[PDB]
């Protein structure tokens, strides 16, 4: 009959329905964690594993982002895979270093990606779940976090369509 | 150009499609965090807020579970709401005390619930997302965690149907 209080978190979860593809085609792009340059190509220039075994839990990827706007420099993200279940199409990662624009402002940014199949008997389709949390910090606000994260996720879903060779109309953000 | 390694996590995410209901109806049961006795009523005997304000971020619920078997005592869960966004039908909580069977064995059990509406042109329906993580510890394995958690989530989806007065066939586990 005792408990230990802890601090609250910031964050938000998003889900999209994607038609016209399959979960394992989506996963071939989205699940190749250390090669995120092959996914979010509107943002990421290059990417490679720098610690551990590629796409195995505990590994760290380092990726380079194009300048956020002209005149700016390239920035770098280090992120650690902290959970991976490839057969269940889901994983979890955290930013552990770098100066990547916006994202490096957050304290303990953790993200979850989980792909699910809608029932074949209902016409199929893929649900793409993507969430983040961050720890509240004096130098930021939850609204700022969401302003940083959501445009990136939106860009990434667009880039996904490009790499799957399906129209952008294939993706629909679900009402929460 | 440096980074610090962090520990990895155990866990799993699950998604169900629920037909014959609306996100508002589901939320009226699932979203009443401190009254989980009015949701998972086959497992939970009673539930009350014991710190903070009911269903506001930071609050702690105390709930009591029926005995696992005859002669066994009731067990107790303390869990803190660490994120709540009711407008977006999503929240996150962690066990912060108690001796609730199985769940109290995990180190830093954290759970996320999200509800999404499928497009009306598709026939509507709700996607129910539910995930957990726990920290690796000597006295458990990830498999043992999954064997604690998934049967409870399954029971909870069944109990949800009872309270919604809809048949269990309304619920389909995605990727079953
Ligand atoms: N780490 C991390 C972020 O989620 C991220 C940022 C840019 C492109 C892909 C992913
Ligand atoms: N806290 C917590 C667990 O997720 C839980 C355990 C039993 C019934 C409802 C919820």
């Amino acid at each position: 009959e005792q408990f230990q209080l802890r601090g609250v978190l910031w964050g938000k979860a998003y889900s999209w329905k994607i038609t016209g593809t399959t979960i394992d085609k989506v996963w071939s792009i989205v699940g190749d964690y250390v090669r995120v340059d092959n996914w979010v190509s509107s943002v990421v220039k290059s990417s490679h594993v720098v610690s551990g075994e590629a796409n195995q839990t505990g590994c760290v990827r380092r990726f380079v982002c194009y300048p956020a706007s002209e005149g700016e420099s390239e920035t770098v993200d280090y992120s650690e895979l902290i959970h991976m279940n490839a057969a269940a199409h889901q994983y979890m990662y955290m930013i552990v270093g770098g100066n990547i624009t916006g994202f490096s402002l957050m304290k303990n940014y953790v993200s979850n990606i989980s792909l699910s199949s809608l029932p074949e008997e209902d016409g199929g389709g893929v649900i793409f779940y993507w969430s983040f949390t961050a720890e509240p910090a004096s130098n930021l606000t939850e609204q700022k976090c969401i302003e940083i994260v959501f445009p990136l996720y939106t860009t990434a879903l667009k880039d996904l369509c490009t790499h799957l060779s399906i129209p952008e109309s294939s993706v629909t953000l679900l009402d929460d």
